[PDB]
């Protein structure tokens, strides 16, 4: 059926599946070996000795070429997809990785599996928009204050839950190969248990781009020396899999994200909502403002009540809060000769045809006063009583009253009688 | 002071004095002795013999020149001033005397004094226009059928009271000097005792000019020295100036015309119509006990023109019938008594006041329409809005901003 609705047809909060938003995605890096072709040294241990090896990184040979595509391809522990940068991009220089998702995702984690020694200092940034503004998100480094000007392992308080935490944890050389770095956005967040009812954390987890900056790099004594190896050296960055798990952000009003008219990813919004993340909500559904989907309530925009007359409408906060936070939408351009907040009364020049229901389109008969016996041509919108002149009476003014006699005058049709 | 209104100022029927409309006025003649000066001859009597004479008539000598002026001048039984015609003007020749009065009188009598012997056949005509059409008014002759083709001494039917009658009374030669012929406009006339309620007779006596035609002259003697002429001492047409009972004097106009001092809110030459805006009741001739005045229209000081509808008058019980035209001052109705659509009666001012009808000052937010009640001025309020102009929220309703929904009900 539809996960956004129950078996009785009422709406319930729905959420897309959890996936790696980076699988198969293209990646943009500021470094990669191949142009020109160079060598790289890899130290592999065997019992106790080490003895480093040497290999060549061929830009053309698929069998010695490390393209950024290996970051988001199918990772296989028995046969890795290593991406290697250039040679000795040491501080202050830094290799940056930028991933564009083309859709607001609620990030749950960001993991980098390095087939070489993990970085001494890396930075993980996000983008709230679609690549214009970046925001700190996690930091790793042996000298937090010295390099990222962050205090080591800051205290996370409700006063500032979006703190970018720097840590000297996970920033160790060995394992010289296959080291992980996994950043969980909700770990240690004060209000992470009450996420649906914490907007600060919803903003904290939402992002459309992920930047990864590799600031410093681990080294040993081999740096100046003399045999520094001016053509390749063995210090470098290298990651075999880059994962960024999470969910497509739909504020709980979409079971799944689909492909746009222009191939862009967007929520298949339900509950009468619209917009890429089901933030706003469909036309004519503007009674009661838009809220996020919660486990307790579905909170879908409700349509305006216009007694089946007007089509457009529009939400009003004051009317909403002044009606007990129940109805705040007013109707627009009432058709069928009506008017008012809900198209509930007939406009001047017409009256309420009570014989027919207010929802009916003929619920507003015109005035139809009498050209001779009526003093005006604008009847009572409530009763349809035309203003009768002197001797004339009725609702349409087409007859004389008691003590008054009919006449052939257009001006004085009835006249009293003594 | 004015006889058209009593002490209380109530209008009572009034009439101009009874005068001789001929005195002074000039008569138009056709035959006057004097042209190539000739002579005549009057004849007297001595009991048996017919002693006659013969005198001269000059066209210049004051002491011998019988002019037409001698018909309407100061007349006295002594030193009598006589008009005379050229001698020998017997059948079928005519001697006419027209008199234009200038305005419609109600002729009462037509008198003639005859220095010569009275005529054998004479006729009195009149005009109710001004010399254009001339109708027969009385005939005098011995041979009526023969000459005027009128039945001698017929009867005045109520069906034809405007009938000229020929008669042989006053047609004798009896008085050679001083013959009187007088025509009473209402002799023989059936409804004469009810003149004041007899429109036929009122039309009959109305006349603007008068023509006396002399026809056959009495050859008296039977013996040349024929000398048979017409000679009238004084012509007296006595009557009142026709003002239909709404005037006490006739006076001279802004164009120098004899007309009526039309009172009783009437207008016109003979007070035959109502004055402007005094069209509430149909015009009638003043009666003794009635005075049928012209009554103005009550447009409560809001209209300049009035028009009369007889249908309205009759269904009104013969009361009013005047419909006002162009009700100004933002009013409408027969008598400009109610405020047209978009205005309302300000009952603080009086109906006659210019600002008796104010406008609709209906709040554009609190009102569902922009038309007052006209009687109350209240204007179509919407939902939780009260006030004549829909300017305030009601009880239990709270002000907002939204013009579509000004007031909203509280918890
Ligand atoms: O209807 S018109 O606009 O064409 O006016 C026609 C002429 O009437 C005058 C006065 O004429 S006068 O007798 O020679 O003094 O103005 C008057 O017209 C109407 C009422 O008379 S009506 O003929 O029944 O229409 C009034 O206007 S309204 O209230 O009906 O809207 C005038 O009042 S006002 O001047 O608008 O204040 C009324 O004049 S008043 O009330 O006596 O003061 C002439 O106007 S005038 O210039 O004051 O003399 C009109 O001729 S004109 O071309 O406007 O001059
Ligand atoms: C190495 O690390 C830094 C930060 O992690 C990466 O961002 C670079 O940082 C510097 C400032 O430290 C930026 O310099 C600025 O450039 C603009 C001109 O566009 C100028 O207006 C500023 O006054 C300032 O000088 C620098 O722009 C920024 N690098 C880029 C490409 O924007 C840096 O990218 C890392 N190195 C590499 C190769 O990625
Ligand atoms: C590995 O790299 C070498 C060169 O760095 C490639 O050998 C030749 O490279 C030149 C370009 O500089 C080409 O013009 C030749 O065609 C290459 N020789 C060939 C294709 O036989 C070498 O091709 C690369 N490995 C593979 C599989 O192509
Ligand atoms: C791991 O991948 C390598 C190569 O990607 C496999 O060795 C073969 O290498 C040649 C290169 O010319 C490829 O054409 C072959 O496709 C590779 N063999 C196979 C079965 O794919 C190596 O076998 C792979 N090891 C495992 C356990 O899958
Ligand atoms: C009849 O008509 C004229 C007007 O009177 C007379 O002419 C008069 O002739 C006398 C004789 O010389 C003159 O003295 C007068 O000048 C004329 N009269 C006037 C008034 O001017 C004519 O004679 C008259 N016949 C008689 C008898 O009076
Ligand atoms: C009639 O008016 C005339 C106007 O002149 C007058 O005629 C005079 O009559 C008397 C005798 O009656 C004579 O003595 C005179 O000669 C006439 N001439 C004048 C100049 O007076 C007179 O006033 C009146 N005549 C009569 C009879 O009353
Ligand atoms: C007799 O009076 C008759 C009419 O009563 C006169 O005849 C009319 O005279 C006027 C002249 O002003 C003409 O306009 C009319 O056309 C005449 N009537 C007809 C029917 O022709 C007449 O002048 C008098 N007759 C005589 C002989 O003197
Ligand atoms: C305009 O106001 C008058 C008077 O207020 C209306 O006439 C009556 O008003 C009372 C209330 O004031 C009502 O209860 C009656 O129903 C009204 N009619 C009668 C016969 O009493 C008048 O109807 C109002 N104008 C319009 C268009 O309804
Ligand atoms: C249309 O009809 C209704 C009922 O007659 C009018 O509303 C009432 O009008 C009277 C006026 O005397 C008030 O006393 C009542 O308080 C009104 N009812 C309510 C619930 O307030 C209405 O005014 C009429 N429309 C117009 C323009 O007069
Ligand atoms: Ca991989
Ligand atoms: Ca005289
Ligand atoms: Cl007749
Ligand atoms: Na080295």
């Amino acid at each position: 059926p539809d996960p956004c609705y129950d078996e009785h047809g009422l709406p319930r909060r729905c959420i897309p599946d959890f996936v790696n938003s980076a699988f198969g995605k293209e990646v943009k890096v500021s470094s990669t070996c191949g142009k020109p072709p160079s060598r790289y040294c890899v130290v592999t241990e065997k019992g106790e000795e080490q003895v480093r090896s040497c290999h060549l990184c061929n830009a053309s040979d698929p069998k010695r070429a490390h393209p950024p595509s290996f970051l988001t391809d199918l990772n296989n522990p028995h046969n890795l997809t290593c991406w290697q940068s250039d040679s000795y991009v040491q501080y202050p220089h830094n290799v940056t990785l930028t991933l564009s998702l083309g859709k607001k995702f609620e990030v749950t984690y960001v993991s980098l599996q390095f087939c070489s020694p993990r970085p001494e200092s890396m930075a993980i940034y996000k983008s709230m928009d679609y690549g214009k503004t970046w925001v700190p998100f996690q930091f790793y480094s042996t000298q937090c204050r010295k390099m990222y000007n962050k205090p080591s392992r800051a205290a996370i308080t409700k006063q500032n839950e979006q703190e970018a935490i720097c840590t000297d944890s996970h920033t160790d050389v060995r394992p010289l190969s296959g080291g992980l770095i996994a950043f969980s956005t909700l770990d240690g967040r004060p209000t992470a248990h009450d996420f649906d009812n914490s907007p600060v954390l919803q903003d904290w987890v939402t992002a459309t781009d992920i930047k990864v900056t590799f600031s410093r790099l681990h080294t040993f004594g081999d740096e100046n020396e003399d045999d520094s190896e001016l053509a390749r050296d063995s210090y470098f960055y290298a990651v075999s899999d880059l994962q960024v798990g999470g969910r497509c952000k739909c504020n709980g009003h979409a079971s799944r994200c689909v492909r746009d008219r222009d191939d862009n990813l967007v929520c298949d919004c339900k509950h009468n909502t619209a917009g890429p993340e089901c933030d706003r909500c469909k036309p004519f559904h503007y009674d009661r403002p838009w809220q996020r989907a919660t486990a307790r309530e579905a909170n879908e925009c409700v349509a305006c009540n216009c007694n089946l007359h007007a089509r457009r409408c529009r939400f009003n906060m004051e009317l909403y809060k002044l009606s007990g936070r129940k109805s705040g939408g007013v109707c627009l351009n009432c058709r069928h000769n009506t008017a008012g907040r809900h198209c509930h009364y007939c406009k001047e020049g017409f009256y309420r045809d009570l014989s027919k229901p207010i929802s009916h389109r003929k619920a507003c008969k015109e005035c139809d006063c009498h050209p001779v016996g009526a003093a005006g041509q604008t009847c009572n919108q409530t009763t349809g009583q035309c203003p009768c002149k002197d001797g004339v009476t009725g609702i349409t003014c087409n007859r004389c009253a008691k003590g008054y006699q009919q006449s052939r005058s257009p001006i004085a049709p009835c006249i009293k009688i003594p």
